[PDB]
Order: structure tokens, then C-alpha cells, then sequence
């Protein structure tokens, strides 16, 4: 509200918010207020939030489905200058998986100049991953040519949500 008007202000900004199942998308919305959505359904089993405040649009989607449905993907890319990447660091058995959605996603022609926000959600968690091995699982530290970074979250208490929001604003084109 004060927060999120304060944040985005009437800045405009094509956003899209991406994850496996289970990362911690939808909690991040509910914690921010952003109740309300709109789905689309472009194929059965492929489900897309969008939620607008303002001058801003997010789109949502669960990455690591199956495959044929990756050229869809792509009709949500033009015009995209944000990308929020959300991580369970809990789960140390899809980290690989996580780092491969992601460097499909950016190594699209369309995707060459988005940044790069990580929520290393979880944090409250048994043994999560911390933000710095997350840069390197993540293959973060490889990645030269465009400007990225890593907010430790915990989504279910709202912690390091506002900190995150604040660089990609601050650091959109
Ligand atoms: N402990 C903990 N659980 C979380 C956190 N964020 C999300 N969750 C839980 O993880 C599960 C998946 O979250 P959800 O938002 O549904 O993920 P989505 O599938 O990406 O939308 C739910 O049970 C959330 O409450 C967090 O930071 N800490
Ligand atoms: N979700």
C-alpha cells in the first residue's frame, strides 16, 4: 500500500515472476497485498497469473514442466525488463533443476537485457541454502554481461520482500 506506492510509485514496468512448484510465488503475492489476479490458460496444465498495480504488470508461472510447453513460454518475453527468479533453498534436490530453467529463460534472444532478481526464499528452513551458495549453484557468478542479484526471503513473514523489490526498481532500464 504506503509501502508498494512508495516502491513503484507510477514507474513503468513489465515484470515477469518465475519458480518451480512450490518456491513460494502465490505467498509472496498474498504478503504483498496483491490479492487479486487474472489466469490465462494458453494450454491445459499451463497456468499464468497476471496481476496488475498501477503502471506495473507481473505475469506468473510455475517453470520445470514438460517440455513441449517451452515455446509458449516465449509469447510472455518482449518487452520484459524484470525478472524475479524465486528458489526454495530448502530444496537442495531441484537446486540443478532450478539452475537450468533459469539459464533457458535468459539465453532466449528476446531475454538478453532483463536483470535478474533471486528471492532465496526459505531461509526460516532446516539447512536452506544461503545467498551466497545460491549464487554459485545458481550459476550467478559465471553470468558477466548483465547486472543480477541475490535477496535472502522468507515469504510467509514478508522478510526481505520490500529490500528486494527496492533493487529491481532501482535498477530497471
Ligand atoms: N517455511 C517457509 N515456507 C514457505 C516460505 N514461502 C513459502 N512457503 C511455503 O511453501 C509452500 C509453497 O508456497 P507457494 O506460494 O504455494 O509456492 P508456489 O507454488 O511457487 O506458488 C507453501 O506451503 C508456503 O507456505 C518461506 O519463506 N518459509
Ligand atoms: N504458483
Amino acid at each position: 500500500g504506503k509501502v508498494l506506492s512508495k516502491i513503484f510509485g507510477n514507474k513503468e514496468m513489465r515484470i515477469l515472476m518465475l519458480g518451480l512448484d512450490a518456491a513460494g510465488k502465490t505467498t509472496i503475492l498474498y504478503k504483498l497485498k496483491l490479492g487479486q489476479s487474472v489466469t490465462t490458460i494458453p494450454t491445459v496444465g499451463f497456468n499464468v497469473e497476471t496481476v496488475t498495480y498501477k503502471n506495473v504488470k507481473f505475469n506468473v508461472w510455475d517453470v520445470g514442466g514438460q517440455d513441449k510447453i517451452r515455446p509458449l513460454w516465449r509469447h510472455y518475453y518482449t518487452g520484459t525488463q524484470g525478472l524475479i527468479f524465486v528458489v526454495d533453498c530448502a530444496d537442495r534436490d531441484r537446486i540443478d533443476e532450478a539452475r537450468q530453467e533459469l539459464h533457458r529463460i535468459i539465453n532466449d534472444r528476446e531475454m538478453r537485457d532483463a536483470i535478474i532478481l533471486i528471492f532465496a526464499n526459505k531461509q526460516d528452513l532446516p539447512d536452506a541454502m544461503k545467498p551466497h551458495e545460491i549464487q554459485e549453484k545458481l550459476g550467478l557468478t559465471r553470468i558477466r554481461d548483465r547486472n543480477w542479484y541475490v535477496q535472502p526471503s522468507c515469504a510467509t513473514s514478508g522478510d526481505g520482500l520490500y529490500e528486494g523489490l527496492t533493487w529491481l526498481t532501482s535498477n530497471y532500464k
